[PDB]
């Protein structure tokens, strides 16, 4: 079991995988010269909308990736995480001084709820939120294995997903012409960083759709990423041989942090929170949400003496990568604490959960701070226990998340 290159010849299609770090070289270091993220990703075209991300071309996808790394700098974070802890906290408020709870279902609704305010602002979280999550799953159910190939394909499922596109166009059509009406108000969310982003060499704003898009595109990504992460996070921990390792540590990490900071949860409490962060990083090891990354190669390269021709698509599975064992001792096992001496390692490309090199997460950081603060609030005012087994990966939507049921008991303390 050290096949660490190999290829499928499917629908006419050379797929090359590659699993663990030398193999992964090639893939993450390279640039888009070399690789291209365009035709694997066709998909996501008509979900995000025309001249947005993998639907434009790289002169404007460029500028468009840095307007997105503004709206999610440490800056533009620092301003969110109020937001991110008053949602958490009025969420939980809600439950029970007992009960049951699906965690998938719940995060998937907080972390969108979250979502609307950040990405979209106060005008949409609280008028409009409704509207916004419905048409979201309506984009995100015209999302079907045909799809990967023909995303163009009329089909009903294509035609409501369009449908439901030009819908949040138009909503936030109004939303934008009243804040250019008002351009003194200051806002704190990406739609303004979308506002206020102008291409080079050019007097030109982004116009309404795609300022729409890149909106789509984020509230698309906390959904399909944060949101089973942030769900696997708790269903390892709180399993019984795993709860009794690690939630000791953890839960004596959360105290030292309140006698030095308080009750409050602000950017710098949640940046002090090591172990807390390993078993979110552990969780992401272990399931990595996406399955596979990929590229079309351009620029033929060798990887040993196996040659990938250009036309080829190269895969790199998250998955498949962190759970070789050369790699990660015990790579089945949940060891939140490995990330002590593994985050020492010198060699590139061992963890690949955020990817790596010129196109790695640029949400990185927003996710740990989302994931962090559910858990401290969680951690704070609950004990937790799971029901039942670990639950298996579900490979049915395009994401892989905990099946369903994903039951945890809670109670108040
Ligand atoms: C724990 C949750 C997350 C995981 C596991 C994750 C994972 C990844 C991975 C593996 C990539 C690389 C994709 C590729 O190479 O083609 C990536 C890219 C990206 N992620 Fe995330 N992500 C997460 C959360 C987020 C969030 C919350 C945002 C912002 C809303 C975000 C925004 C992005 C963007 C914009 C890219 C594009 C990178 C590029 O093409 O240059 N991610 N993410
Ligand atoms: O990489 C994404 C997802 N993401 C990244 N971070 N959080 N979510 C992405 C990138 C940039 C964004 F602005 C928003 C995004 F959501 C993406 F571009 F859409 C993306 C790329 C690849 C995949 C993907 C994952 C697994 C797949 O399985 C392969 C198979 F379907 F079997 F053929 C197929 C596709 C999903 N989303």
């Amino acid at each position: 079991k050290y096949g660490d290159i190999f290829t499928m010849k499917v629908f006419g299609q050379r797929l090359t995988f590659l699993v663990g770090p030398d193999a992964h070289v090639p893939f993450f270091s390279q640039g888009d010269a070399e690789l291209s993220q365009d035709e694997p990703y066709q998909f996501s075209v008509p979900i995000f909308g025309p001249n947005v991300v993998y639907g434009a071309d790289l002169a404007h996808r460029n500028q468009q990736l840095k307007f997105i790394a503004a709206s999610l700098s440490t800056k533009a974070l620092q301003s969110y995480v109020p937001l991110i802890v008053k949602e958490a906290e009025d969420f939980f408020a809600k439950w029970d001084k007992s009960g049951t709870v699906d965690i998938r279902d719940a995060l998937a609704e907080l972390i969108i709820l979250t979502a609307s305010r950040c990405l979209m602002g106060k005008e949409i979280r609280e008028n409009l939120f409704t509207e916004v999550a419905k048409l979201y799953q309506t984009l995100d159910e015209g999302l079907l294995p045909i799809s990967v190939f023909f995303p163009y394909l009329p089909i009903p499922a294509h035609k409501r997903r369009d449908e439901a596109r030009l819908a949040m166009v138009r909503m936030f059509k109004k939303i934008i012409d009243e804040r250019r009406a008002n351009p003194e108000v200051k806002h704190n969310d990406c739609l303004q960083v979308f506002m206020d982003a102008r291409y080079r060499g050019e007097e030109q704003a982004l116009n309404d759709e795609e300022i729409t898009g890149l909106m789509i595109a984020l509230l698309f990504a906390g959904q399909h990423t944060s949101s089973v992460t942030g769900s696997w996070t708790g269903l390892l921990l709180f399993e019984a041989n795993n709860k009794k390792k690690f939630l000791p540590g953890v839960l004596e990490e959360q105290e030292e942090i309140r006698k030095e900071f308080g009750d409050e949860l602000t950017m710098e409490a949640l940046n002090k929170m090591d172990k807390l962060h390993r078993c979110v990083k552990e969780a992401l090891r272990m399931y990595p949400p996406l399955l596979f990354v990929m590229r079309k190669v351009i620029k033929p390269f060798s990887y040993k003496d196996y040659y990938v021709p250009e036309g080829d698509t190269v895969f790199v599975s998250p998955a498949l990568s962190m759970r070789v064992e050369e790699v990660f001792p015990n790579a089945d096992q949940y060891n939140p604490e490995r990330f002590v001496e593994e985050d020492k390692q010198a060699q590139k490309y061992r963890f690949v959960g955020f990817g790596a090199g010129r196109h790695g997460c640029m949400g990185e950081n927003f996710a740990y701070l989302q994931i962090k603060t559910i858990w401290s609030v969680l951690l704070r005012n609950f004990d937790i226990e799971l029901v039942g087994e670990l639950p298996k990966p579900d490979y049915t939507a395009m994401v892989v998340g905990p099946a369903h049921p994903c039951l945890l008991r809670y109670t108040r303390k």
